[PDB]
């Protein structure tokens, strides 16, 4: 499962351990489907969340740095990210669509906002490359690059921590850009753990986007 | 893979996510085997441990309470255990073999130590059952049961946290009983992640039992 | 602040870092009291919990093993506990009061339950000491001791993790014995962080005992 | 204690809980100085690290985003940071000194590298302000700002996690800029916990800068 996000981003599921029944078993310490689903709903409605820690996902995510900065605040998870110390960074930036400013009256046209953002990221990358090609170490040269630069990372997260992520990021209070990533994560979670996901939405989910 | 431990215990692998290449990919943020193995050795010799967090195991363990008490100190992991509040606990106790006291001069024969331990656990269980059958709540009745009572749990742990567990518990300083569990865990880890395990032993393992 | 719990237990505050204003500052990234209290209520009502991580407590707790087993499931915290490998364990056991069985019809008198529990713990300790004095290693001898043995530990926990503890343990679903410890912890928390505590009760606390 | 770092940064100690004796007590589960220091050295030389979790610091740090990105990878800690969604961000950027490129042959003079970096950050901030003043939401406008923008955060971290931070960041392999922050953190740690710090350097510290 891979899902395009923003202009150049994505979320892809790399691997998964377990399923709805992993939670039921772990909860039972196990050596019918009606009862297994009822147990899942029971755990979720009563706040017994530890059984869902036995379901684990790994994702590969391509996202702008400002999104990754928010995402990496989720400590109960594992990350490995592309390094600007160790590699030349690619010319790939998130440029908002003109629809991104719908709702806001602006004293310059939304298409001109879009062009101003493109212009400055182009000048910044041009400076970065000039510095690199003059022998400035990569780890110093990259400091001129803007926060809308794309980066990539692997994320390994269990279903309990993923539910926390969805409560906080699949929600109107989160920045729109990370909401879009959260909606993709939710779609994948629903596909792999349908009983857990539906019970989550019904009983435990705290946000206001997923339905 | 299931391995008998002590007189009545076991360790069984329930599920696993990933393999040696999960660490190599996560480390590379990947979209030959000589080079993949060399990278693993490189990460291990230099202390780059986060890539190993993307390999995850779930075990089902049957162990005495005093062993479980030590094991559950490992916080960077997930546990679900049989409850003495919620179920009648089974008459199953760890009785040391007479060889357990080899090295120690004792003023009573090692076989008589073994019998004294059996005798007291029998009296304790008899009291527990008397209390249960008189209508004492299970959660109170069980408090008379000794620390050598067997319990069971599911344990979900990533390879980095598992390496920490092995450093501390597959080692002469750990209590012999948990060492035996750690040796089983190591065998399973070696089988599922041979490059990681061998690199761990060569470069990072801090204990004094595994070879 | 020290508070007696059960027959022989206690909870004592050893140290604390910070206060209500630590959360306000951390939240503001700070270089009036009406507004500082309003901010605390705001964070709590909206689920902004990370600012409360900057308030930290250390407690010294004396509790029976079966209570400690439940308590030590709280992973987002730090523990150091008395060792039965490293010391001779003291003859101190939790003996329920006869009022502990109020609500339950029992086919033996509650005072006789109390005596049966005393009798078995006395026999168990007598066996433990016999084994110790015959040269059995402490770490083996102790396995005959029951779960109502008292132990002692230091617990270092931040206010966010403490609120989670109180949601789960200051609640009717938790075992009565640990509820009594949780009520003491809550009293200390209220004393040291009154604005945070009152805002917690009003907006975020999930249990059904604290008022 | 406050220490200037880089051109415009700082590290300041806001609060601390405990001292060397907190570790000794927690380790002993306590109800002379020669022996207390010997215990600290003992714990450190043998890898008994949990007692140091009972010493906790809070710092206020002003650092460029690229430094903060590395720092916030340390998950076993607590953070609260200034938000570009919620505030107008200040015109403050890290401009490397010309000495930062000592060792590297560059095909443009180090002073001209310094000017090129200043020039691009000035153009970027000018764009950011133009967008803000045209009614673009702050959370979108800020995406044009470079990684050398200064940010500020509160960091609450225990001494065990701080030792891990120092092993990794007070070391030649870490980026020079974060090394400078780590050296300041080490100075503060040494001042507040001299026995722990000296024992750390002697027995456990894995880096190659602190002496
Ligand atoms: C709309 C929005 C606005 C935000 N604005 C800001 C801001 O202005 N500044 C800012 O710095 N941050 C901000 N954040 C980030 C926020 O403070 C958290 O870092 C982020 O939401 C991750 O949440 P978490 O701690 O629950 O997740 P994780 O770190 O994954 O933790 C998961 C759970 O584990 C527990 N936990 C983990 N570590 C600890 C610990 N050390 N102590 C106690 N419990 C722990 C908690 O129960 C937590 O819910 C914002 C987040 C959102 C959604
Ligand atoms: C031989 C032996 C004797 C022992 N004797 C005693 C004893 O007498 N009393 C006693 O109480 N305990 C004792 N322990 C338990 C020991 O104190 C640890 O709780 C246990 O070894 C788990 O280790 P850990 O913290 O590394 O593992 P985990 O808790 O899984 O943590 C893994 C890693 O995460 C980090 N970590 C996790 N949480 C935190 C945190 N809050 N702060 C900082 N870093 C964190 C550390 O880097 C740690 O190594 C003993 C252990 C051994 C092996
Ligand atoms: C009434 C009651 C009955 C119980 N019955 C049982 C039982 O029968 N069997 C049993 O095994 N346990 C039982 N428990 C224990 C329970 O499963 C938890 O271990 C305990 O409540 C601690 O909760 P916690 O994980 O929220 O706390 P902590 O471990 O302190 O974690 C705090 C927060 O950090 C987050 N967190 C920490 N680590 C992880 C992680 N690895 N992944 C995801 N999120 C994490 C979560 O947001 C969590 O709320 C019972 C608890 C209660 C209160
Ligand atoms: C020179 C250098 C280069 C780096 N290059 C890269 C890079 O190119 N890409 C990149 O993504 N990162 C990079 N890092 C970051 C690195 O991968 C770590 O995220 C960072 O060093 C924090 O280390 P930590 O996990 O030990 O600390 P913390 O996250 O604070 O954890 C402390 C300890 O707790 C334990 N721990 C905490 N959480 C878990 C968990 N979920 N599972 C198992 N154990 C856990 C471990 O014992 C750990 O040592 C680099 C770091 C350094 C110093
Ligand atoms: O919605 C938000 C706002 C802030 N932050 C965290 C991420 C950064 O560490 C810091 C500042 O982020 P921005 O507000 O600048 O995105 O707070 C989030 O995680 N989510
Ligand atoms: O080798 C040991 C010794 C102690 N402990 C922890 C477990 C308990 O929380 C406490 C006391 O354990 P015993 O020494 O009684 O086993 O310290 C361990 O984890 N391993
Ligand atoms: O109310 C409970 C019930 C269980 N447990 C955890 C503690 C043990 O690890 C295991 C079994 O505990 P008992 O139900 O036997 O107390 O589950 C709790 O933390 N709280
Ligand atoms: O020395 C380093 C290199 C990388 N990273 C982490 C931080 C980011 O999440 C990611 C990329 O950082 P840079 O290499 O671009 O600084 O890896 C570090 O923590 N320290
Ligand atoms: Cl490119
Ligand atoms: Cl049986
Ligand atoms: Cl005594
Ligand atoms: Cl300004």
């Amino acid at each position: 499962m891979k899902i395009d996000i923003l202009d150049k981003g994505f979320v892809e599921l790399v691997d998964v351990m377990g399923n709805d029944l992993s939670a039921v078993r772990a909860a039972r310490v196990s050596f019918d489907e009606e009862r297994d689903r009822h147990l899942i709903e029971y755990l979720m409605k009563h706040g017994h969340e530890t059984p869902f820690e036995h379901i684990v996902f790994t994702f590969h995510v391509k996202a702008p740095i400002f999104v990754a900065r928010q995402w990496f605040r989720h400590r109960i998870a594992s990350y490995n990210e592309l390094s600007g110390r160790y590699s030349k960074l690619s010319y790939e930036f998130y440029i908002p669509s003109p629809e991104r400013l719908e709702g806001y009256k602006t004293t310059i046209p939304p298409e001109r906002v879009t062009e101003k953002i493109s212009e400055i990221v182009d000048k910044a990358y041009r400076t970065y490359l000039e510095l690199i090609e003059s022998g400035v170490p990569r780890e110093v040269a990259r400091i001129v690059l803007p926060l809308n630069l794309y980066t990539r990372f692997f994320w390994t997260v269990n279903a309990r921590s993923l539910m926390n992520f969805l409560n906080l990021r699949a929600d109107s209070h989160a920045q729109w850009e990370i909401q879009q990533y959260a909606l993709a994560i939710a779609r994948i979670f629903k596909e792999k753990c349908p009983w857990t996901f539906e019970a989550f939405l019904k009983y435990a989910y705290k946000g206001d986007i997923l339905k």
